[PDB]
Order: structure tokens, then C-alpha cells, then sequence
């Protein structure tokens, strides 16, 4: 029912899927983003989190802040938070919601690291990422909103 409901729905539905067959999305940050993007019909760079960040860096509009990221997600756009790693990077889906410490937007993500890198919408990016990394995040937004108009039957 909210304007961005399709984002949260795609996050929820992608959680137990395995974009990389044999590897649950909750244990695979890249696969979880791929599955969300595919449910939304949003074309997404392939490969691991690092290669995905490279692709988004080349093609997607980069947002100025985490605040701005939650604002776009609230309008029904797919918003990816990403940061390259020395060995492994990490990507998450930004969702609308109160900012953590007035700065870091709520997110969904899986992770091969386990519970520390996982969020079912209950952690912000500033809790998922290390405190040295959370101020260094890149927020990329797709060029068209994914969600549709609310139902005509709505009051």
C-alpha cells in the first residue's frame, strides 16, 4: 500500500531465493541485489559485489547522501548502497525509513559474513557497515521508478 511497497516486497521475496543456484541470497550480498533487481525488472551489472559497484559507478546516477537515498527509495526507485572491498565488496538495497543517527538509511542485504552483514530491513547501512566504512558508502539510483501507481480501488 505505500508508494514504495514494491521495493520492500522484492526484498522480502528475494531473501530466501538463491540467485547463485546453491547459495541462499541471505548468504550472498550480490545475489540478493540481483534477485531484487530481477523482480523489479531493473537491469543490473553482473558479477560479485566489487564488479557490481564498478558497473553502477559507470551507469547509475550517484546520490549525494544516505538521506537522499531513503528519499528516492520512498518514491519507488531501486537504490543500491555499495562499497568496494580489498577482497570482497558489499551491496545492499536502501529502503525508506527513519535514518539511524540522522544519517544512515535502513536497508536489506544478505552476506556471506553471516548475521553481521545481514539485514531484513531492521538494520541501517550504518549498522551493517563498519564504522570506518559507513561514511564512505556510494548510493546509486536507477533512472526510472520501479513501483507502479497504487491500486485504483484505494481510498
Amino acid at each position: 500500500d505505500s508508494l514504495d511497497q514494491c521495493i520492500v516486497n522484492a526484498c522480502k521475496n528475494s531473501w530466501d531465493k538463491s540467485y547463485l543456484a546453491g547459495t541462499p541470497n541471505k548468504d550472498n550480498c550480490s545475489g540478493f541485489v540481483q534477485s531484487v533487481a530481477a523482480e523489479l525488472g531493473v537491469p543490473m551489472p553482473r558479477g560479485n559485489a566489487n564488479a557490481m559497484v564498478d558497473g553502477l559507478e559507470q551507469s547509475w546516477t550517484k546520490l549525494a547522501s544516505g538521506a537522499e537515498a531513503a528519499q528516492k527509495a520512498a518514491q519507488g526507485f531501486l537504490v543500491i548502497a555499495g562499497l568496494k572491498g580489498r577482497t570482497y565488496g558489499h551491496v545492499a538495497v536502501v529502503i525508506s525509513g527513519p535514518l539511524y543517527r540522522q544519517k544512515y538509511p535502513m536497508c536489506w542485504c544478505g552476506s556471506i559474513a553471516g548475521a553481521v552483514g545481514q539485514s531484513q530491513g531492521l538494520k541501517s547501512v550504518g549498522q551493517v557497515w563498519n564504522r570506518t566504512d559507513r561514511d564512505r558508502l556510494n548510493y546509486y539510483v536507477y533512472s526510472l521508478a520501479s513501483c507502479s501507481l497504487p491500486r485504483a480501488s484505494l481510498e
